[PDB]
């Protein structure tokens, strides 16, 4: 009995995640697909449109079995440390595969790269070394010596974004020592992306995306709407944004998670005469920062979320625990099993362990459910410490809850 | 030059603020009616109606030739601490007389009382301890030692807020020895109070109001709630303290001034259950709490203020600037000829001085526009700076900005 990891933020899930969860059950040979996924802020620094409660219930039945809570500590960050955690957890979880989509469908030139970034590291760090001497910025230097070794043409384009998170996820399981086996297919009813398809519910309309979208996805997506009475967008949160750089001290601002030092001074200038998000991200976007860092520092200026608590966190080398969002009965079983075996503690239900990366992640959904009208958001509120795993049935469509 | 010296908060200004204004200067023989008047935030806790600038306006309309904004270290706070710095900003500007409308019409039992309790003041304190060593609680043994003296037919109920504020500029006068002789009359197109009036413009009531509102102030608030769409009522910030309160750690919330030890632990508790502010308070409730002590609480957790921060800056028995919001003809004259007396900075572009103190209303004033959607909310938040102190025409109506 077998497991194929999957790194996922399902923003939402539509039939190219199904395309996803299919092929690597088949390509890998497991029969149980485990995702780890972030929950309400994801990679490049925005909110999920919808709870992961909701997302996890579309996707248990859409052929996951097991679905893990990436924790916010390394949910939000750049693809090294975003894989780094991730890994770690499909590596605690004892899957046999890890399945990450690029255009390519090819495995090979992931791991051709890999060891020879890794053999060529220390040739690397010393080039790095003499291009600083000679005046260069950094990410030039280094542009400089990857291209000694990198510019044959292998070709692995570290341009298009979901190649650069495999490279990571080879990385991570390259150094962390991990019996994982990384698989891959070329990413595609002719399937789009996610991030056409929020366009789409965000206009309102949610009639242009179906075909694309498996039932149930769309199910409990309309039923997220009309439960909680919203989709989430990265505006929905600026007004607290505004209060939160408001009661801030330019010191305080300074201590912020990605607040690099003299920002807080470029933050606040911008912050008071921005009427929306874009304008704010607009007067902040600086060469030393790309637009998706951004986010992520706003994200963490969101939650208050302090750069030495994170430099705590972010030193334990495995994930602190596992997070259990929903399972199916083959997930329940598969978990039962490896259950014994987990060396940090399983959550289910809040009450279960406490951990200074969970009150962020318990933090991370307070602050997430603020757009909600009340009392609706409060309802909502009940469920992070309310909602125990979600159990999915594959013998068609029982939850038991 | 003469001008009387008057401790308000108009919220709205009502036809017994038109009356008492007129009464002043008629009364106090001075030529000027000089008002020191909370900003945003008030005494009783909540968020002022409308902006510090327009409730400005309907009292230069109604006989008030001077506006001084009473700072939110004076304004949010426990009577004897108002009190206090009001008169201490009065005297300031050096006026002769005071000025205000009360339960009982009669300044004399206050003179008395006031001079009574001093005359006492050491047979107190041994029979609070008397009371205190034999286990009453604070208020009992002060209740009690209290009741030791003042119960005669007298009356003057201190029970009453308004010989409480009374009692208290008088006290803050005698005690500071200030120069300036107080004085106060009983309280009566028509007249209501207004909280009354306050509650039926909740009801959607507004010309209701207008048998007890003059025609500025009646004229002034529709110009505001449609500018920025909104009345400001406590519950209108409800979301940003369950924000503000979502962030926060204990030991970070012990350290909000009005926090009590321990308490933190209840409010974090409780912001989450509370669907409603109205909720929120009942489940905060403790006899140490009067209602609007609990009020006044919020808003330093919403405007972050710190216990350091206020009794670091409450010490000084002098008022750290004066801030002018706005003057008559009249005004203008009696500031020129008091201008080069003024002890403290004289703030009128905001830009000319910088003062934690001042850092403080200036927060405040970035907390108050956060209800008001944009565009208008970025707008709002101009008048803090860029805003040219107001001035009005006596003489036949007219504002020269
Ligand atoms: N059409 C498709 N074909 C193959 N793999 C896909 C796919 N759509 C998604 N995946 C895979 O599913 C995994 C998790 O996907 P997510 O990160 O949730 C969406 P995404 O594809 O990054 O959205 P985007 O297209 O807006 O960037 C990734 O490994 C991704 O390659
Ligand atoms: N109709 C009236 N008669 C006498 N005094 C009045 C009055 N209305 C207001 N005042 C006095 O004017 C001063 C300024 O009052 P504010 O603090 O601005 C509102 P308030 O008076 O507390 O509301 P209220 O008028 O509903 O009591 C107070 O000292 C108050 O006693």
């Amino acid at each position: 009995m077998k497991a194929v990891g999957l790194v996922v933020e399902y923003n939402p899930f539509h039939n190219g995640h199904l395309y996803h969860a299919q092929t690597a059950k088949l390509q890998t040979g497991c029969d149980t697909a485990v995702a780890v996924m972030s929950g309400h802020f994801l990679q490049r620094g925005e909110p999920a449109v919808v709870s992961k409660w909701a997302r996890t219930k579309m996707a248990l039945q859409s052929g996951v079995d097991l679905v893990i809570e990436l924790p916010y500590l390394y949910a939000v960050q750049k693809a090294d440390i975003f894989a780094r955690g991730s890994v770690s957890i499909l590596n605690e979880l004892e899957c046999e595969a890890l399945f990450f989509g690029s255009e390519n469908g090819d495995i090979k030139p992931f791991l051709e790269t890999a060891q020879l970034i890794d053999e060529h590291k220390h040739i690397l760090n010393d080039r790095i070394k003499e291009e600083l001497k000679k005046g260069a910025s950094y990410p030039a230097a280094a542009a400089i010596a990857f291209s000694s070794i990198l510019h044959t043409e292998s070709a692995l384009d570290l341009s298009k974004p979901n190649n650069i998170l495999g490279y990571q996820y080879v990385t991570s399981i390259l150094t962390g020592g991990y019996p994982m086996k990384p698989y891959t297919t070329a990413r595609i009813n002719h399937i789009a992306s996610a991030t056409s398809i929020r366009k789409a519910m965000i206009g309102q309309n949610l009639e242009a995306c179906l075909r694309f979208l498996p039932a149930a996805s769309a199910r409990e997506l309309a039923a997220y709407r009309k439960s909680f009475g919203l989709w989430h967008t990265p505006e929905s949160y600026f007004s607290y944004l505004k209060y939160s750089l408001s009661t801030v001290t330019a010191r305080e601002l300074q201590q912020v998670y990605e607040v690099e030092e003299g920002l807080e001074h470029r933050i606040i200038r911008s912050i008071r005469k921005s009427s929306s998000y874009q304008e704010f991200m607009e007067l902040l976007k600086t060469k030393r920062y790309t637009w998706t860092r951004l986010q992520r520092m706003n994200t963490h200026i969101l939650t208050r979320t302090k750069k030495q608590d994170m430099q705590k966190l972010l030193d334990n080398d495995k994930a602190p625990y596992i997070r259990l969002l929903g399972m199916t009965k083959k997930g329940q079983a598969y978990l039962s099993e490896k259950k014994k075996a987990l060396s940090v503690p399983l959550v289910s239900k809040l009450s279960s362990f406490s951990h200074p990366a969970l009150d962020l992640d318990v933090k991370a959904s307070r602050i997430y459910s603020l757009p909600i009208e009340e009392p609706l958001r409060t309802e909502f509120d009940l469920q992070e410490y309310g909602h125990a795993p979600i159990r999915y049935d594959e013998d068609e469509q029982h939850f038991l809850n």
